[PDB]
C-alpha cells in the first residue's frame, strides 16, 4: 500500500465508492485523552459521494468517542489490489429520531444507532 | 472491547496478530484521525510489535509530531478481536534497522518499532 495524499476534495470517484463497498471498513476514533482507537465496521454503506452510513450496535468505545465530539477517520482497502481510499469525516448520530426509525426498518437491528459521516477530505 | 489493564498479549491475541490483517491508526497534532492497513506488522515480544514503513506517509507524518499508535487484529468471521495502544520508536537507517531489513526486499524502509501501554479486547 502506497502513502496516501490528501485529493483536497470531499467526494468520492466511483472507484473510491466501491471501495467502501466491496471490502471490510475500519474505523478510527480520538479517545478522552487524545489517543486513536481503531476497528472493524461491517454495516458501512455509502449514501452518496460525500457520505456514508453505518449501523452502531455495540455502543462501545468509538460510539463513546463520537458522543464526545470525535471526528472519524474510515479505510477501504483491497489488498489484491493493493488500492484503498481514506476518509475523514464528521459523525452525525441518530439514536431514535424519524430518520433512525425509517433506516432501521430495513434492517433487523431496531435498537442500533444510525450514524451518518460527512465526508471532509478524501485521500487515496 | 474493554481494557484488559495489562501490557501484555496473550498467546491468543499473538496469534490474531500473526494471522490477520493488521490495521493502525494514528492522529494528526490537532487530534484529526488517520487510519490503514499494515501488511508487515510482526510481534516481537508480548510487550512490543514491528512494522515497515515503506511510505513515509501520513501515520509516519503524524508519529514524527508524536502520536501514539493504535492497532487492532481482528479475526470478524471468528468473532475475536485485539486492540492496542502503543508507543513508537522510529529506526531510520542505524544499526539495528539495518539488521531488520537484511532480511527482507526493503533495504529503505524505515522500521518502527511499538511499544505497548494497553491491551483491549
Ligand atoms: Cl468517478
Amino acid at each position: 500500500f502506497q502513502g496516501m495524499k490528501k485529493l483536497n476534495t470531499n467526494k468520492l470517484t466511483e472507484e473510491q465508492v466501491n471501495l467502501f463497498k466491496n471490502n471490510l471498513v475500519y474505523l478510527a476514533t480520538v479517545d478522552a485523552d487524545g489517543n486513536p482507537q481503531v476497528g472493524p465496521k461491517g454495516s458501512m454503506t455509502v449514501l452518496d459521494p460525500s457520505h456514508l452510513q453505518y449501523l452502531e450496535k455495540t455502543k462501545g468505545e468509538a460510539y463513546e468517542n463520537i458522543k464526545r465530539g470525535s471526528k472519524v477517520a474510515l479505510v477501504a482497502a483491497d489488498v489484491p489490489s493493493h488500492t484503498a481510499v481514506r476518509v475523514l469525516a464528521t459523525a452525525e448520530v441518530h439514536e431514535d429520531d424519524d430518520y433512525a426509525k425509517k433506516v432501521l426498518a430495513k434492517t433487523e437491528f431496531p435498537n442500533a444507532f444510525v450514524v451518518n459521516l460527512n465526508i471532509e477530505e478524501v485521500f487515496a
